[PDB]
């Protein structure tokens, strides 16, 4: 009951940088967002008392190219007996993400964590340029010990899904498809993500021919999707039709630093009584596998990462009290037990 589980995916971001490595504290950093409904919003600095984040994390302003810091997370996994990193990933073609996805498969090996990519909406992002990075990815790094596979595939959650048409993604994800995947050296799982209603998702899930599909809020009720009442009808459905439901479990929700206007997504975390609510869903849905968002989306609130108490001249943070900071990465532990018995 200690072992890692491999149909546990945790959403994993690798965007933070510290002086000691970078130079620069990035991400700590970060512009607020204009109200969607001639703003200057401004910037939160990333000084040590003005973070972009509601919480204070327990390892600081730190940077996910720092070894030490990778370590450190990788055990935070193996707490947490999360052992699938589901890594964000940006297109950024810079050395520096090269060296940074490098530093974080090597550090997941030593801990027998896999990795595995989330693909995000990049740039011009179409599905001749994904099969391109497909390639690129497989050829680049799955090889690596650390390279998650599935019944010797590789699989990919894909955000935002739905900015491709259907009629696009039938010529990547179709056996027949123009510029297909399935059947060569590249085939991979590929997981979208389900937001509306059934009567929108349904057809957009067949006729893309994705092998499944994942929700991703941590905010309950945000979307269709992440609504986990909905969560059984979900299974059930795609059980009838072959394909891999993944739902997206998360502690709690608040991006107000960031999106000052974006109040009525706060969900509270009840010393852990939401998180519970949630995986208990999943669970009960008789899914397969489970996603967790996140790790560590600072940003959002979303965070099983260890978070501390922290008061400073500009702001008070948040934080876990009256549960001790490495609760969220327990109770985790917690839960994946819970999700084996059920298997
Ligand atoms: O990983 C999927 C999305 C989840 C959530 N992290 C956001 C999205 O990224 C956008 O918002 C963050 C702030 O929360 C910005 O820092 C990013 O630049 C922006 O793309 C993820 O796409």
């Amino acid at each position: 009951g200690t072992e890692l589980d491999y149909d546990t995916f945790c959403f994993y971001y690798d965007w933070y940088g510290s002086e000691a490595i970078d130079g620069q504290y990035r991400h700590w950093a970060h512009a607020i967002a204009p109200d969607p409904n001639g703003q200057n919003p401004g910037t939160i600095p990333g000084t040590q008392e003005s973070i972009a984040s509601n919480f204070y994390p327990q390892l600081g302003r730190y940077s996910s190219s720092d070894p030490n810091i990778l370590t450190k997370h990788m055990d935070m996994f193996v707490m947490a007996r999360t052992g699938v990193l589901a890594l964000t990933w940006w297109n950024e073609q810079d050395e520096t993400e090269a060296k940074r996805i490098g530093l974080i498969l090597d550090a997941a090996d030593k801990k027998k964590i896999k990795v595995c990519f989330h693909l995000e909406p990049y740039p011009s992002r179409n599905v001749q340029n994904l099969r391109e990075n497909i390639v690129k990815l497989i050829t680049r790094y799955g090889n690596h010990p650390a390279f998650y596979r599935k019944d010797g595939k590789p699989l990919f959650f894909i955000y935002d899904s739905y900015l491709i048409e259907p009629s696009e993604w039938e010529k990547l994800l179709s056996p027949g498809g123009s510029i297909t995947i399935r059947n060569t050296a590249y085939d991979a799982l590929m997981i979208g993500l389900w937001t509306s209603s059934p009567t929108v998702q349904r057809p957009f899930i067949l006729n893309a021919h994705f092998d499944g599909f994942y929700t991703y809020f941590a905010a309950t009720g945000f979307t269709y999707g992440s609504t986990p009442t909905n969560w059984v009808s979900m299974q059930k459905w795609a059980k009838e039709n072959g394909k891999i439901f993944i739902p997206s479990v998360g502690p709690g929700y608040i991006d107000t630093r960031i999106r000052p206007w974006n109040g009525s997504v706060i969900r509270t975390r009840t010393d852990g009584q939401y998180y519970d609510a949630m995986y208990r869903k999943a669970i009960e849905a008789g899914v397969s596998a489970i996603s967790i968002t996140s790790f560590n989306e600072w940003h959002e609130g979303s965070q099983i990462e260890p978070a501390v108490p922290y008061t400073s001249s500009e702001f008070t943070y948040l934080d876990y009290e009256n549960r001790e900071p490495d609760y969220y990465l327990t109770r985790t532990a917690y839960w994946v037990g819970k999700f084996r018995e059920s298997k």
